[PDB]
RNA sequence: GGCAGAUCUGAGCCUGGGAGCUCUCUGCC
């Protein structure tokens, strides 16, 4: 999984 | 009862420069 946090990039496995 | 998503539109350390983690919530038979 791929999503963005406060406007960062956070990726989570798929 | 277990599973499956979600980041400010979920937060916490950013060790995030995001595949780093970490935790909570919803509906199914």
């Amino acid at each position: 999984r791929v999503r963005t946090r406060k406007g960062r990039r956070i990726r989570i496995x798929p």
